[PDB]
């Protein structure tokens, strides 16, 4: 039961963790894509500009 209860909670853990890494990989490619939109050499503002 104790061993259960841990391995619960363990596997609840590294949900949380997961969901956690999830949203900062979504977070680092919108970030990613915003640095494209302003200074990639085929899709950009800057070249564009240049």
């Amino acid at each position: 039961r104790v061993k259960a209860e841990s391995a619960q909670a363990s596997a609840k853990m590294l949900q949380e963790m997961q969901r956690k890494n999830e949203q900062m990989m979504e977070q680092k490619e919108r970030s990613y894509q915003e640095h494209l939109k302003q200074l990639t050499e085929k899709m950009e503002n800057d070249r564009v500009q240049l």
